[PDB]
């Protein structure tokens, strides 16, 4: 494995949502994605999962799509944690059916790591923090338009 790079479509995720469903990463239609790998062991009170779903809420309207993927290998604290922590709204998934691999595909050693993604999905910020999405998002924007 390469490591990812901007302006490379991210690698697709076969993963599955709270009800064991497939919701592959390709199929999501958003104009922006938010890839966010983490792990609910962690602990019941880490930072970044509920301040970015907090943001999330604040900003999906602008046509955001969060791909949480948690990366542990059994259900039952996953769930727990959505449910406590309240973050089911976005779009929870988990790799129940095998198909990914962490390390190798996307190089997640510490959790949380985060990347955004265009509406095709490619990589226009890699594993930065949530606390300057809204920047990254403005100053990306006008870049745009400049060329």
């Amino acid at each position: 494995n390469a490591p990812l790079l901007l302006g490379k479509k991210a690698p697709n995720l076969y993963m599955t949502d709270t009800t064991g469903t497939y919701r592959y990463l390709y199929d999501v239609q958003a104009k922006y994605t938010i890839l966010f790998f983490w792990d609910s062991q962690c602990g019941h009170c880490q930072q970044e999962t509920p301040k970015l779903y907090d943001w999330w809420l604040k900003n999906r309207a602008k046509g955001i799509q969060v791909y949480a993927a948690n990366i542990e290998r059994k259900d039952e604290e996953w769930l727990k944690f959505i449910r406590s922590k309240k973050i089911g709204g976005w779009l929870n998934v988990r790799d129940s059916k095998n198909h990914t691999d962490f390390k190798i595909t996307y190089d997640i050693y510490a959790t949380p790591v985060l990347y955004v993604l265009d509406k095709n999905k490619v990589i226009i910020a890699k594993r930065i923090g949530y606390e300057n999405l809204d920047d990254f998002l403005v100053q990306y924007e006008k870049s745009l338009k400049t060329k």
